[PDB]
């Protein structure tokens, strides 16, 4: 057991640098490569994958090549399906709470070790609905947070993330109401869904700000599943800050 960091690159290459200290973005990529992400933990610990299509693999970080070179394709060591890519990366604990999400806006909380599959094709995680996507996962830090989504017509939800059943797999259970068959004709989705404890956001759209303290987010507090509350203008946001306390 010694620290490691891996580091994902924009083409999909890994490498295990020992340390937690370590330049990411500095080392040596391939030529149109570049850093992508980077993850810590120890080398006895999993690092896993989430590719597009809602699969999760697991990777021992001795298999992978040091900081020196220009790592290795993860296509090399994982079965990924045709045309999936590998878009999200996390080291945890095997107990740490996560929440899973497809754009469809179903989803779950799980732990980290129901992501851990060690063999080549590993495991079918969350189901995506028709033309829908893996949202990003969320650690949960804190069982009392609240889950925050908001969908690309501009619809604020938020509720206790625990008001969320755990699985280990699957479609997952509604988070928001988001039509079927607009969803799949890519009319509406989820486009953002976090998890935050008295915390405040800020959203731009273009040159259009609107700041939401926690007395602004407890209007748009509602029951999972509820379609959540229209925002006039609140479509291709472009930035947003979280000030979490």
């Amino acid at each position: 057991s010694e620290p490691v960091t891996i580091v994902l690159s924009q083409m999909g290459w890994v490498r295990s640098a020992k340390g937690h200290d370590i330049d990411a973005p500095g080392l040596n990529y391939k030529a149109g490569d570049s850093f992508k992400a980077a993850v810590k933990g120890k080398s006895n610990q999993p690092v896993v994958f989430v590719d597009s299509t809602g699969r999760s693999y697991a990777i021992d970080p001795i298999t992978l090549p040091s900081a020196r070179g220009q790592g290795e394709p993860l296509t090399g060591k994982l079965t990924l399906p045709p045309g999936a890519t590998v878009d999200h990366m996390l080291m945890e604990s095997d107990d740490q709470k996560l929440l899973m999400a497809s754009d469809a806006g179903y989803g779950f909380v799980c732990t980290f070790n129901d992501l851990v599959a060690r063999n080549r094709a590993g495991k079918a995680l969350i189901t995506l609905p028709e033309n829908a996507h893996v949202m990003p996962p969320v650690v949960i830090e804190d069982a009392s947070d609240m889950l925050l989504a908001i969908t690309q017509a501009g619809r604020m939800l938020m509720f206790p993330v625990s008001d969320l059943p755990q699985l280990s797999k699957g479609k997952g259970n509604k988070i928001i109401n988001i039509p079927s068959a607009e969803a799949a004709r890519g009319e509406d989705g989820l486009a953002q869904l976090y998890v935050l404890p008295q915390s405040t956001l800020t959203i731009h759209v273009g040159k259009r700000k609107i700041k939401l303290r926690p007395e602004e987010l407890q209007k748009v507090t509602g029951e999972r599943g509820r379609r959540g509350t229209l925002m006039r203008g609140l479509q291709r946001i472009d930035r947003v800050e979280i000030d979490s306390p």
